[PDB]
């Protein structure tokens, strides 16, 4: 049997149960959200994860296959480090770490025949190989003084159950395959340099990629889906999203008031610099 | 005939028409969005509603059924109250109130068989019982002076038409059932203490829940859906959302601007503290 | 024959293949996002496009049909204009323009039968006529100085391929038809007045509607869709979205910090009015 088979286990007039058994190259990537509190610059608000899309195009056995992957994390632990109540001590209100109790979700999609009209799926199963995700080096750019660097962190992702999901984005909506990963803490630990914290396992949520373009893991998946017998039917993929108009309005009002305040401030500095 | 039946009104080679007639306990909940303008703290920008999720797990007749509800409002009336044009007068540029002209929407979903692959439905109907919803007690936190409190408001929710809908979220996407509700004013009227306004009907948007963990209304729904005869197919439920990336970018630019302005202000405040 | 046909090209127990061929009135609309940087008010951070919803109701040949149209743009170029490094020169960090290399997407939907349970489509085609899109006059509200006005700009929208799409919103979710448009620059150019920029082509992202209520283009489409033979099945349309809760949380922290800073500024300014 080919590595990229496609078989029919039942076929009525309009519908047909098509089996698919195919190899895949999941190339995903974390993405971090860094919110820094105001004042001088010595207090950071959040260092968390954001679901991250990554579209690529790889080579199958004489075919070019475009893909779309989306990495997310669930059940992460919220740590924090506060060394003083004054505006000049380095503090991080809340930063996220990954351990055993957390999980790493990866939605995957391709331009192949398996994902063209997939809305129903049974007999789902996959053979995935394990990889090692290592964190990088994030230099907290303080206004003045020293520059602590959050450096280190290694954690091994192991295959787990598989499910379905939907990758929503501002361009495409994809009925996609959801691969789960569990975590086993590894030897390289992450530590904030020039600080009283070190030798704690996990992965940091500042620079997980470690300056990499992606994390690669190869796999195979096997399912049975409902596809119309005619191989010309198409399910809507693209999107045109206008969600959270109330949020857009809130942001517009905030920008208006912020421009008014900055105007008032620079006017106070202009009158105080017009002698 | 049972209360939670499951019938097969037809069956083809792959698909099947199934009828589902089931009892439900809609435990829903509102959620308010408050926005406080800058300046001193006597001026409020908006007090509105937001679509509010609530997931839970209730006992059926010997089954534990996990449920998921999402409330929302439409056609609400935007009242205002301005005591003057000064920084020190209490003013609320806009706050939302629920009345007869408006409608309340409640999306409902469960982990039962009626919802697993529900994409098509007909003969939809439900017999819901009416309830009462009373407003809360929201104490406007003013910087200095007395503390006005929005207190009162009671409206009875009457059952109306039933339809389908979709509960999108950052975790799950659900093909759900949409109960509609109309409103009738009641005797308890809402009013702001220490203010020249009172004896006006409706339900405030500051605290509708009245501190209740949820509002509860029982119901029953009967319908007929198209499901695959093989009860192993699964429709995609989970999500990994990255919608409004342009909005994320705008928020990042606004954070950068506000951090730079706060750093400027803090430096200008600290230069005067070196004597 | 008919202009609004509905044919049955095949039929089985529960499903069927229907062919719909209908005339339509695509009344779409552009929308701009004008972000103004802080400071004094001479510096503009960005002027971009945003996907624009517009819903209406128009008269077919004795039928009154409700419709919904969502415009978007893709591949738009980013131009910039800096007059100096000072706070007092009129600078536009970025404004978006449309040209040949770019494309305009229009997702279209009606309440007619062709869209009631459309999830699968084949033999999709369309005949569209060309229209003209022209820019208005966006006067930049400079606090002091002259008044630059971005004016002009005209482009011819020529039809292109048709596909499927999904219009998502905070209210409705529509499995819609995606008409694509390619562009050819016209003679009327866009120019900012009292400024050293003119005789450059494209469409300004400032006021693309030209003060109009919509841009109307007639059309006709033909397709072949899979529908339940029982013409009573309904697919979920309405929504209740709670997406980007983390973004809402970041915006709320931003608002709290901004209110605290504004309170500090206002107390600092009020303490100097006690004589």
């Amino acid at each position: 049997a080919q590595a990229n088979e496609d078989i029919v286990v039942s076929k009525t007039s309009l519908w047909k149960e098509m089996q698919y058994n195919r190899d895949i190259t999941i190339r995903f990537k974390f993405a971090s959200s860094i919110v820094k509190s105001g004042g001088l610059g010595y207090k950071w608000s959040e260092i968390s994860f954001k679901p991250a899309n990554y579209q690529y195009t790889y080579t199958r056995d004489g075919e070019e296959v475009t893909a779309h992957t989306t990495c997310s994390v669930n059940g992460m632990n919220d740590f924090n480090f506060n060394g003083g109540s004054l505006p000049t001590d380095f503090v991080i209100s809340r930063y996220e770490v990954i351990k055993e109790n957390s999980y790493v979700y990866v939605d995957y999609w391709d331009d192949s025949q398996a994902f063209r009209n997939m809305v129903y799926v049974r007999s789902l199963a996959a053979n995935l190989n394990s990889v090692i995700c290592t964190g990088g080096d994030y230099s907290f750019a303080l206004p003045v003084g020293q520059w602590p660097v959050m450096t280190g962190g290694a954690v091994s992702l192991h295959s787990a159950g598989v499910t379905l999901s939907t990758q929503f984005t501002d361009f495409v909506s994809l009925n996609s395959l959801r691969f789960r990963f569990r975590l086993t803490v590894e030897e390289p630990s992450f530590s904030i340099t020039r600080t009283r914290v070190s030798r704690l396992y996990g992965l940091p949520a500042a620079n997980p990629n470690n300056g990499k373009e992606y994390y690669e893991v190869a796999g195979r998946f096997s399912l049975i889906s409902l596809v119309p017998s005619n191989d010309d039917y198409q399910t809507p993929i693209t999107n045109s999203v206008t969600v959270r108009q109330d949020l857009e309005r809130q942001l517009g009002e905030l920008r208006e008031e912020f421009n008014a305040l900055s105007q008032e401030i620079a006017m106070s500095q202009l009158i105080d610099l017009a002698l």
